[PDB]
């Protein structure tokens, strides 16, 4: 299994770091894939961290090619970062391609779940940050107030406070029982 | 109030990002201050993120000068990062100077709390990652198996899973109840 963690200028640091650190501990390959223009793949995160991404999305010609490279696509939040990711045709295409595939999984957290709306996904239930609840309900979604929601192969989550639970829920779909339990135990979850 | 988040090569991404994002949301100034060899302030984090720190500690001419600049010192974990930070005299000097001083605060998470022993702090209790429990109790500290411990003005915490509770506990000491509650509410804590 290989994971793509999307990142844009304005992506939240907490929501990036949680799945990143969880999949690294699991020894499951994960790449950060930048949606933006900086030619060195240098990203300015939501709260001003400057960090390098592994790849640019420009390296991947299509969603069909993306699907041959990755099994999990993760769309983190942060207000600005989510606006960019949710409005990028490539990301929407990946989301549409992965939705309901038996060997693929999509995660969206915080304002990330706006990408379900923009990709036209027909899932019934969803969650996200309370600040985008109105926007999600306009689209026709049933907002649930809980840390993590799963519908088909789409996992959604609320906020920086739930980023660890969100990363774990993604890992749960792909890790063996023993790998999941070992990674979980290593985190000192409260 | 002005916070220093220490960072080294091998610092854990999750434990850096939680206090960082929390203090940023609180609109409390926070600098990342790198301890290491890289002259460009490029840090290779525990799980391979490459990120720029705002400052090098070599910009700050003494621990007394550090105390003139910062009110809170935070020591994140990650094996290698905590090994480096805990064994840097500048960091130990800052921790010693800040301990039990009015309106200063120290936080250490995961392996970070090894810095209490190397600095000779006379706190009675502590927590930290279960992986370092022995090494902590070897310094004469009583280990508490709970997410966060506060003793005098020293906050210690267990692991990546507790990084958000850790950042919050630091914030709680310095923000008004009103500000704290607003920041808390924004996080969607589970």
């Amino acid at each position: 299994v290989k994971v793509c963690l999307f990142v844009a200028d304005g992506t939240d640091e907490i929501e990036f770091s949680a799945p990143w650190g969880i999949f690294k501990r699991a020894e499951i390959p994960i790449d950060s894939v930048y949606v933006g223009e900086n030619k060195d793949r240098l990203v300015k995160m939501s709260r001003d961290v400057e960090m390098y991404a592994n790849r640019s999305y420009k390296e991947i010609p299509s969603a069909d090619d993306f699907a041959k490279q990755y099994d999990i696509a993760i769309i983190p939040g942060g207000g600005l970062g989510a606006k960019t990711l949710s409005t990028t045709p490539f990301v929407q295409q990946v989301v549409k391609e992965f939705y309901k595939k038996p060997n693929k999984w999509i995660g969206m957290i915080c304002a990330g779940p706006l990408t379900a709306k923009t990709s036209g996904l027909p899932n019934k239930q969803i969650t996200g940050h309370p600040s985008v609840r109105g926007q999600l309900e306009e689209g026709g979604y049933k907002y649930l107030d809980q840390p993590v929601v799963l519908e088909e192969n789409l996992i959604t989550s609320q906020g920086p406070g739930t980023a660890m639970l969100f990363g774990l829920k993604l890992l749960e779909q792909v890790a063996s029982k023993d790998k999941y339990n070992a990674v979980y135990k290593s985190l000192s979850m409260p």
